[PDB]
RNA sequence: UUGGAGAGUUUGAUCCUGGCUCAGGGUGAACGCUGGCGGCGUGCCUAAGACAUGCAAGUCGUGCGGGCCGCGGG
């Protein structure tokens, strides 16, 4: 099974005459804390189904993130919209410096050390996903040698 | 490569722009409430305004000639 972290849970709302009509929205980071690693976000009437949903979206989308001494690779920034995630690798002892957005990512996605830092619109959604798409593009010294 | 966390607030809700605000570290500090001990620091940031009183630059008789006192004695 998978390890589960609830980023964020939003209310809203429609209008409609007589008054607002609101659902649910779910984030929902999941992950092996040993290099795999999703993403979903998901919708329902109410609170729980929506965490369903959101998880289930979770595992069918996933990546796998090529961990070296619970580092990244090399250095990546990504801008998904607005939003610019910055990944940076660190050595042993630094720990995870990070926003709890990219956080949550990283830690069951079983990084366990790196830098790094949030630019742009910090909407938690548009860095969750500017997130993603960042570690979706690490590639290993092999998978570079083998492309070249 | 020893190194990089962000949050609140514009909407019925959203995304974005954008300003305001906060959490951190710092000080020759000051103010309040409170206050036992020791060490190293450290203390007129304002009127280079005005200052009573003592003290902060003198020493050599192995450069010189004198007075005053005394010690030694003709
Ligand atoms: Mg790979
Ligand atoms: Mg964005
Ligand atoms: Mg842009
Ligand atoms: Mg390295
Ligand atoms: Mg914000
Ligand atoms: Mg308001
Ligand atoms: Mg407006
Ligand atoms: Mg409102
Ligand atoms: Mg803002
Ligand atoms: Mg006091
Ligand atoms: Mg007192
Ligand atoms: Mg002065
Ligand atoms: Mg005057
Ligand atoms: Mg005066
Ligand atoms: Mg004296
Ligand atoms: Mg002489």
């Amino acid at each position: 099974d998978f390890e589960e972290k609830m980023i964020l849970i939003r209310r809203t709302a429609r209008m409609q005459a007589g008054g607002r009509r609101f659902r649910f929205g779910a984030l929902v980071v999941v992950g092996d804390r040993q290099g795999r690693v999703g993403l979903g976000f998901g919708k329902a009437p109410e609170v729980p189904l929506a965490v369903q949903k959101a998880g289930y979206y979770a595992r069918r989308n996933m990546v796998e993130v090529p961990l070296q001494n619970g580092t990244i690779p090399h250095e990546i920034e990504v801008e998904f919209g607005a939003s610019k995630i910055v990944l940076k690798p660190a050595a042993p002892g630094t720990g995870v410096i990070a926003g709890a957005v990219p956080r949550a990512i990283l830690e069951l996605a079983g990084v366990t050390d790196i830098l790094t830092k949030e630019l742009g619109s910090r909407n938690p959604i548009n860095i969750a996903y500017a997130t993603m798409e960042a570690l979706r593009q690490l590639r290993t010294k092999a998978d570079v040698e083998r492309l070249r």
